[PDB]
């Protein structure tokens, strides 16, 4: 009897591999054409905290399951119906396949915030307003960091933190957790490629928690001369030659009008746009902010509101790769407990 | 053979229970007289993010293993020698017992920072300078938040963040990760008990990441009127009857001299004082800052530098309870893979 794992990103790749390593078969259902989740589909460059290229690090997590006979992979597929009870579930797939499964682990991840939803910060208005995902792709493709307007190397880059996060006005109250460290990492990578480029990070708080404090926040300043300015950004405009970052220096109303060649948005981790459908299909409760709800960890690790259905990773909220992998292995550990 | 789990806090309690739930026996070695780790021996009150009392939440994690015949608990015991290879280890315990084990999981945790090590901030000088652990104990005992000097209810409380963290001068470069949220939680608990008490939190950054942003940072301000001031604290002194917090108000570079009844230190999570001994005994590498090193998560989740030895939780660095529990379940999952 296999365990159904839904979503083939870092979390689903970790859960299926962990189960295969104890001789438990699984079926991995992935909606996209390829596995790897956001780090692969979105072309991430070097990951935090390892410094390894996502194509290699997550690519290896994909490779090792693609030829493991205990894992049946279904790409370009979704679960259209799910019924039954623990050790007696039936999952029907979009291609007509029916799977008799013991349990299900939801590793369906998140959705990148679309910066068109924060219009005052200029995304979609000006080509040189880019997301962190675009910068990751410029680096990971080896093309390099360049302005989209004319292909030039930027001499001044601003990174705006909290784009689509910590923003009650657009219904996104959460902190997306990893964007501070990702921005510090990207700022160092920009500086390594472009030694004449000045990088400024405009923030509300810097949240390089744990080991990220010295490895990313300190290092970005001392080795790479990245500048950090506490400011509430009002808008991004254009004077026809440069982009202009307008805001209030500190937490008060001290006006700032600073010119830049490129403005990067540290976009947040929205709940997966498919969560209302996943909730209806699997019969699992959602968190008040739209993520898939998880019970407290002291009881059954990774449990959803439904017996026999588990959840791990960014499906539950903004989350890092290391934590998503730990959660996925733990949810696999909980699903195995149903066999007694 | 059984799996050896060292340290009976949240992580060790989670690993042993998860193994027993799949029929794998374990031996839990705990140096102290009781299980529960820091939340129990340090008398934590309500936990984040659950809001449940640690005595109930972690107490249940202890209870459920104390009568599970698949788990052999050895309190007041340490591992004095460890030798062998995966599926062929021998652990010798301080009580003379010898354990033939398949693998070992290190869940040996951390050590609370002692603020006698930041003397300019008044700990040990004045009875009303307390740690967050002391405030947790005032609440969890049901005695309530009271000044040690005369037993009065404080009317003004200051919480100083980053005590023993983010401080290169004392060799503690890391961010201790959970103290921002713990302080916001404690500030709300103080306000709930003492409606006439004003609580001020002095910070460098507020790091209520993920779901903690709206549940703790925003709620502490909007529902509980907790005040947050960005400031670098130079010293804590006394005028004879009250404490004086002296610093520099970051936002508008101007000095501050503010009176308080109680000053709380948000103490950091140092590496376990036993880590050099554990490293020597188990033959595992340490992180540059003294924690137990963990390999990257993309390979084998929870692996140390030594084959067959795993690590989870605050042993690796400052860590939350939910993350420590997930990591412990994941390390149990990796230890099970050694059976092939
Ligand atoms: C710019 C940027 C850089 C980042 N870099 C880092 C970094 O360096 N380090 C770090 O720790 N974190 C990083 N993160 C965070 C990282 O993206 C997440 O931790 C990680 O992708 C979460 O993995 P996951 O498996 O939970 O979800 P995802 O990566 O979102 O994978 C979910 C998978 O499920 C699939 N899926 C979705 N819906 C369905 C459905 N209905 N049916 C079936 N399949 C479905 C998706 O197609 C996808 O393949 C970064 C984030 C951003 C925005
Ligand atoms: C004031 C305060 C409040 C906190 N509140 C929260 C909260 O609300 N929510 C949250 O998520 N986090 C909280 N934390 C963090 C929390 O304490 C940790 O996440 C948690 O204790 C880590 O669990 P652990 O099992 O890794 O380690 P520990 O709790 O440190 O347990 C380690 C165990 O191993 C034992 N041990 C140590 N050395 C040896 C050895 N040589 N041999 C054998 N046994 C050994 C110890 O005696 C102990 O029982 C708080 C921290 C502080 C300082
Ligand atoms: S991690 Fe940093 S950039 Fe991301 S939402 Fe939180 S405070 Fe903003
Ligand atoms: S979590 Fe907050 S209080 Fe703790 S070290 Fe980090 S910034 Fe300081």
């Amino acid at each position: 009897k296999p365990i159904l794992v839904v979503g083939g990103g870092p979390a689903g790749l970790a859960a299926t591999h962990a189960l295969a390593n104890v001789g438990q078969p699984s079926v991995l259902v992935e909606k996209r054409d390829r596995l790897g989740g956001a780090p692969i589909f979105s072309g991430y460059a070097k990951l935090v905290p390892s410094g390894r290229w996502a194509n290699e690090a997550i690519g290896g997590m994909v490779s090792r399951i693609e030829t493991d006979s205990l894992i049946s992979i279904k790409t370009n597929t979704t679960v259209v119906s799910f019924d039954g009870d623990p050790n007696n579930f039936t999952a029907k797939l979009s291609d007509g396949t029916s799977i008799d499964c013991a349990s299900a682990i939801l590793t369906t991840g998140f959705s990148h915030f679309d910066s068109v939803n924060k219009p005052e910060w200029g995304f979609g208005m000006f080509p040189d307003v880019v997301t962190t995902t675009q910068v990751e792709q410029m680096i990971s493709s080896g093309k390099g960091v360049r302005c989209l307007s004319d292909g030039r190397k930027p001499k001044r880059v601003a990174i705006l933190l909290c784009v689509g996060s910590r923003d009650r006005q657009i219904g996104r109250e959460w902190c997306s957790k990893i964007c501070c460290t990702v921005s510090a990492n990207l700022a160092m990578e920009i500086r390594e490629e472009l030694p004449d480029c000045h990088v400024y990070i405009y923030y509300m708080d810097i949240r390089t928690f744990g080991h990220y404090e010295s490895d990313y926040y300190w290092r970005s300043q001392e080795e790479f001369k990245v500048k950090y300015i506490k400011a509430r950004i009002a808008e991004v405009t254009s004077d026809g030659k440069q982009l202009i970052v307008k805001g209030e220096d500190t937490l008060v109303k001290r006006p700032i009008t600073i010119p830049f060649d490129m403005v990067v948005h540290a976009i947040g981790m929205d709940p997966n746009v498919d969560n209302m459908t996943i909730s209806a299909i699997f019969g699992v409760e959602l968190h008040k902010h739209g993520y898939i709800a998880r019970k407290d960890t002291y009881g059954l690790m990774g449990a959803t509101s439904r017996p026999g259905v588990f959840v791990a990773g960014s499906a539950i909220g903004p989350e890092t790769i290391d934590d998503s992998i730990a959660q996925a292995n733990a949810a696999a550990m909980s699903a195995l407990s149903l066999g007694r």
